[PDB]
């Protein structure tokens, strides 16, 4: 026993031993899965959480206009006035936030952007990075995956 509502994301909240569901529209985590939005919000394993998946290195030349396609299963499609995607990166200690698309329940790219790094004996720096949506909404990345900007 315990609260639910502690769990940040759907992974640790459907894995939680509290017995919880993940309403995906709120963003929170529930042992009662009315007070999700909609039935079809509710999630109750880690299969249907909206996460990230694995790919390969995600290479982006510095100092050109690129997007950055992320592949992805489950990701919402955004209720009336919530705001949609973005990928928010911390280069080197600084956040940037690029607007995104979700192409799909499967695809989302943060829109085109140019990237820079300090450092000229750092060839490939790896950015942590996040997608989200509604703001502060984030989607989970089980496989720690990066951003690799290179020289
Ligand atoms: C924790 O769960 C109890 C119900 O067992 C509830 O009364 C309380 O509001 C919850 N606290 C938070 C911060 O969600
Ligand atoms: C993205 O940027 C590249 C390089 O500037 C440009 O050629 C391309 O047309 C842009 N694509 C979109 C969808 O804006
Ligand atoms: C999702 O969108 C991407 C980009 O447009 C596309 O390549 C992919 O085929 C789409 N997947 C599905 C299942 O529609
Ligand atoms: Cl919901
Ligand atoms: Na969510
Ligand atoms: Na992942």
């Amino acid at each position: 026993t315990g609260n639910c509502s502690a769990h940040q994301l759907c992974l640790s909240c459907v894995n939680s031993a509290f017995r919880c569901h993940w309403c995906k529209y709120r963003n929170l985590c529930t042992h009662d899965p009315t007070t999700c939005s909609f039935q079809e919000g509710r999630i109750n394993v880690s299969e249907d959480c909206p996460q990230l998946v694995p790919t390969e290195e995600i290479l982006i030349p510095v100092g050109e206009v690129k997007p950055i396609t992320l592949k992805a299963r489950n990701l919402p499609q955004p209720q009336s006035g919530q705001r949609g995607y973005e990928c928010v990166l911390s280069i080197q200690g600084a956040v940037h936030r690029v607007p995104a698309l979700r192409f799909n329940s499967s695809s989302v790219q943060c829109q085109n952007s140019s990237y820079q790094y300090d450092g000229m004996d750092i060839s490939n720096l790896a950015v942590d990075f996040a997608v989200v949506w509604n703001g502060n909404f984030i989607i989970d990345n089980p496989q720690d995956l990066k951003v690799h900007l290179y020289k």
